């Protein structure tokens, strides 16, 4: 057919650091994301759209998105400062990218250095600004001592302001030498005050956030042209940011002892007199008593003196979120203590539309599930309603329509406003022959049973609730067995299931497991084999209640089960495979001189024995598709696939021989998902170039029950499902 594509409905999943209301137009929002790209938000479906789904495999670091701005001037302007990881782990430099369409299109000003989307200190900002009166002139914060960058014809092109004195110094995890903890986080926010410019002329008073706890905070008074630190400023923290109320004049920075968003151990808000220099300490509790950082600073744009931030690193018993209607001079906050352990809230929370958000936790007060939030750093009051706000968590946006019942000492009530929004990292997918549709296994949130892919599961896998899935698998010819493989703080590191995944029970495990690697399903549910982090591959009979080190296979093999034979395993490492004949206890080396470097992904097809597709490589190695009819001994690299990462299976076309194969692959020189169904011989691209999301490498599987249908694993946009 022509493909149409759809996320398995999960509802959020990940980490939202910014969230921006546009300041002339009601009703206008967008939301930025560190993986995931970036979302325009539909009023009246109460939902999220996506923007960034074109951003291709080759340019997937654009789907880290460390800034957004919304033109006060022009509203069909949005731009997006993108780019993931400054160290290796991310190939492409970052980019500025521009749309006059409020991002139904795009074009990219590509920088000639990396940005940190995913990186330490991604919650703070916004570090991209345009002018609100001469929206032509754009700056950009930079980080790892790129200092301050500007554009003057509305983002086109960029180069640096090289009056701008302070490049920043602060890095999260200095002694970090894979590059990740170690980087200047540099120029954190950028805000200008509007009154200081008029219609067509550059606004003179220019505000600065930089990574520097000695210097945090930069001024211009004529237009960008020289920068002074301002006098009096607090020292000993950096400024997650700076918002001015241009009513009373006021100009507050919510501050931290770290760069969050994860940390935060010590933080103040001050406030600085625009028009007299003076400095106050607004800070809602006493340095001795603030255990967290500040961040989720917000103006109330239509109630001059009122403001709001957050707790944003308050891990325990929850975070914090405050609000003031006198310029900070007092504060009040969402719960307090009344006679320890007992807690009141000025809140209601209700999170029915997305339950498992409970994450099955049953706590003591004062912790309550679901929590009011962790990593808080975005929050924001609507511009044009009072009585609206959203604020970001690391798993969802929430959101509240009666806020100002806070003042009124009512009650008002916060729901997730975060439909649309699918963030999550897929890890591993399988559909099985009977029962649900789809079992997910995910990063941050474990995964689901999906009985439905239109509706959001009930709750993420339990018993063990695992932070992470990095694998799961089922018996083929008993598809209620089930098991699951995953990280977490504390053993057990392994769950079964015998009703397809609804319930589970733990796992023993072998000493030394760090986390979860590859499991592997015996076709009979009689055994299985777990090839771990930090331990050998082992194997059990039974629900593993006792393990039992293999022989002839390397530690941290990819493993794999044969889908007919339920004796029959298979392994990978290093460009040999390795295949059991004896349920897992012994294997012997087979083919060799596969890809010795990168990725592999492999899977066996349901209904034949020892047939085999093997998926991996790296650009600068071996790359391809290779197949075996001979469980193993021997495989055949495909001339009709340049590049292959991920290959499933799912239901035979009608009148095929062979079940439909897919692949994220690229072929004849085209990047994107294709399906064969006369057994590789020929393929068909099934995705389209505005549906790509970046890196789908991770895993592939077609559906048995249901001809054509997809589920492909994204990095940062959850689990897309293509239909014909
Ligand atoms: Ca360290
Ligand atoms: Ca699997």
């Amino acid at each position: 057919d022509t493909y149409t594509w759809k996320n398995a409905r999960i509802d959020g999943g990940g980490f939202v650091p910014g969230i921006v209301f546009n300041r002339s137009e009601k009703n206008l929002a967008y939301a930025r994301t560190d993986i995931g790209g970036a979302y325009r938000w539909d009023q009246s479906g109460k939902q999220w759209k996506p923007l960034l789904d074109w951003v291709d495999w080759d340019r997937w670091g654009w789907t880290g998105v460390v800034s957004l701005a919304s033109d006060t001037v022009d509203p069909d302007n949005v731009y997006a400062a993108v780019g993931t990881y400054t160290n290796s782990w991310d190939p492409t430099d970052g980019a500025v990218l521009r749309s006059s369409d409020r991002g139904a299109s795009w074009k990219a000003a590509t920088l000639p250095f990396k940005l940190g989307g995913n990186m330490p200190g991604r919650g703070m900002g916004e570090r991209l600004a345009v002018d609100p009166n001469k929206n032509s002139v754009l700056y950009l914060g930079a980080p790892s001592g790129n200092g301050l960058w500007r554009s003057t014809d509305a983002g086109v092109s960029w180069s640096e302001v090289t009056a701008f004195p302070n490049p920043g110094n602060y890095a999260q995890d200095p002694s970090d030498t894979s590059g990740y903890g170690n980087d200047n986080q540099g120029i954190v926010w950028v805000t200008f005050d509007e009154r200081s410019g008029s219609a067509g002329s550059a606004t003179q008073d220019i505000y600065v956030g930089v990574a520097d706890k000695e210097n945090t905070v930069y001024r211009s008074t004529d237009g960008g042209a020289t920068w002074s630190r301002i006098p009096g400023q607090p020292t000993g923290y950096l400024a997650h940011k700076g918002v001015l109320d241009s009513a009373t004049g006021h100009l507050y920075l919510t501050l931290s002892d770290t760069g969050g968003p994860y940390d935060g151990g010590k933080g103040r808000i001050w406030r600085y007199d625009t028009a007299s220099g003076a400095w106050q300490d607004v800070s809602p509790v006493a340095e001795a008593d603030a255990y967290y950082g500040f961040s989720g600073l917000s103006v109330d744009r239509q109630k001059p003196g009122t403001l709001m931030a957050t707790a944003y690193s308050s891990w325990w018993p929850d975070t914090q979120i405050f609000r003031s209607t006198d310029s900070g001079a007092t504060w009040t906050q969402a719960w307090d203590y009344t006679g320890y352990p007992n807690r009141s809230n000025r809140y209601t929370l209700d999170v029915s539309s997305v339950p498992w958000l409970s994450w099955g936790a049953s706590p003591a007060p004062p912790e309550t599930a679901p929590k009011l939030g962790w990593m808080t750093e975005a929050l924001e009051i609507d511009p044009f309603d009072s009585d609206r706000m959203m604020y970001g968590t690391g798993a969802t946006v929430y959101g509240t329509e009666d806020l100002t019942s806070w003042d009124s000492g009512g009650t008002f009530r916060i729901t997730p406003m975060v439909k649309g929004i699918e963030e999550t990292a897929v890890n591993d997918l399988a559909s099985p022959p009977s029962g649900a549709p789809l079992l997910s296994a995910l990063g941050d949130i474990g995964g689901f049973r999906h009985t439905d892919l239109d509706a959001v599961p009930d709750l993420m896998y339990t018993s063990p609730n695992l932070d992470s899935t990095t694998s799961l698998d089922f018996a083929e010819s008993s598809p209620g067995t089930v098991v699951r493989v995953g990280n977490s703080d504390a053993a057990p590191h392994i769950g079964f299931s015998t009703d397809n995944g609804a319930n589970w029970f733990q796992g023993s495990e072998p000493s030394g497991v760090t986390g979860g690697g590859t499991v592997a399903a015996a076709a009979d549910g009689s055994g299985f084999v777990w090839s771990p982090e930090g331990a050998g591959v082992h194997h059990t009979t039974g629900f593993g209640t006792s393990w039992t080190a293999s022989t002839g296979i390397p530690a941290g093999a990819t493993v794999e089960s044969d889908r007919k034979n339920p004796e029959k395993f298979y392994g990978f490492e290093a460009g040999t495979f390795y295949v059991s004949t004896d349920g897992g206890a012994t294997f012997t080396a087979e083919a060799t001189g596969l890809p010795a470097e990168g990725n592999v992904r492999f899977q066996a097809l349901p209904g034949t024995e020892g047939d085999i597709w093997l998926a991996g490589g790296s650009d600068t190695g071996a790359y391809g598709l290779w197949r075996s009819t001979d469980s193993g001994a021997t495989f055949t690299k495909s001339a009709g696939v340049e590049q292959a990462d991920s290959v499933g299976f799912g239901k035979a076309a009608p009148g095929a021989s062979y079940r439909t194969v897919f692949v994220s692959a690229k072929i004849g020189g085209v990047r994107g998902i294709f399906r064969s169904t006369d057994a590789g011989a020929s393929w068909t691209r099934i995705n389209d170039d505005a549906h790509q999301w970046g890196w789908t490498g991770a895993a592939i599987t077609g559906d048995p029950r249901v001809y054509g249908r997809v589920y492909v694993s994204t990095n940062g946009r959850g689990i897309q499902v293509g239909e014909t």
